[PDB]
């Protein structure tokens, strides 16, 4: 019943970045520079085919700092990971929610079996409750 | 004596992004999201190894949208890339400099035979003319 480390997940295909800053409703706790990766498996479903159990998406979530009118990568603060198994996370819409701390596989996150998670993720039932779209 | 379209870059290892927000130095032309990417020949060399002939770093620059005091990337405005051949190149320190508009093969941007982007990474010469470090 836990979602896996990613292992690997800096070699996977980058989906689409995003800055959320001060002043940005979600400031607390996504705050900072984050990127999306993708397994094969999840860009069968990124891509407008069904998602495979077994495909993983990672939110992967920097600090930044401020720097002469650039915001540069600054530490990790943690990722965020979709793993799919429609049978083994159907209470949660067949993906698997867990977060780790610096991205470090001992700091995991979620206590409530993803329900806060999937809460906020229901809204995009219409697209398997994955928000991000692939992009060129 | 062309460098040539990374074609499938988007495949590629994501190495690093970066914001260059107006006001900056290179906001012109470099202003944007940036990610950069990396070729399995440019790995060996971030990695601490000799670049390889044949390796490619690619800077893929995107316009973004402020929208409450989020950065969302909008259109691809370039991408910025690094052939490396030590022959073929020799003029340019072995890495061959080209830009494609809007990253569309038909849309060359260097027209002085990449000596002004040989200009900037020259201060590189000791990291083999490449800024991005690799970060885990
Ligand atoms: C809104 C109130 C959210 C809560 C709570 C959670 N997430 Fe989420 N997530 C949200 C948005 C708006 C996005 C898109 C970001 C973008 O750049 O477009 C995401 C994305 C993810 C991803 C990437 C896959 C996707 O759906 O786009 C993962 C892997 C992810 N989120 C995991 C995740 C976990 C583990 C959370 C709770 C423990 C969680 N999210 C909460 C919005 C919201
Ligand atoms: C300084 C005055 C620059 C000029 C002119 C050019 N580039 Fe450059 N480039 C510069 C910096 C500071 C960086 C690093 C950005 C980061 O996120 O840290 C880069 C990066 C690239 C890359 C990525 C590989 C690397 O060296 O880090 C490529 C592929 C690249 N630049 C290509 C490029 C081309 C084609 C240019 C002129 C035609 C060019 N650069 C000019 C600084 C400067
Ligand atoms: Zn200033």
């Amino acid at each position: 019943t836990k979602v896996k480390y990613p292992d690997g997940f800096r070699s996977w295909y980058h989906v689409k970045s995003m800055v959320i800053q001060p002043g940005h409703p979600l400031e607390n706790p996504f705050g900072g520079i984050h990127h999306v990766y993708a397994n094969a498996e999840a860009i069968q479903g990124l891509r407008g085919g069904n998602y495979p159990d077994g495909a993983v998406l990672v939110f992967d979530l920097f600090d930044y700092q401020e720097d002469n009118h650039a915001l540069v990568e600054g530490k990790r603060k943690l990722i965020g990971v979709m793993e799919r198994d429609a049978k083994r996370f159907s209470a949660t819409g067949g993906w698997g929610y867990e977060g780790f701390g610096e991205g470090k596989p001992d700091k995991r996150l979620v206590t409530d079996g993803g329900q806060g998670c999937f809460g906020c993720h229901a809204a995009q039932k219409e697209s398997q409750y994955v928000f991000s779209r692939l992009r060129d």
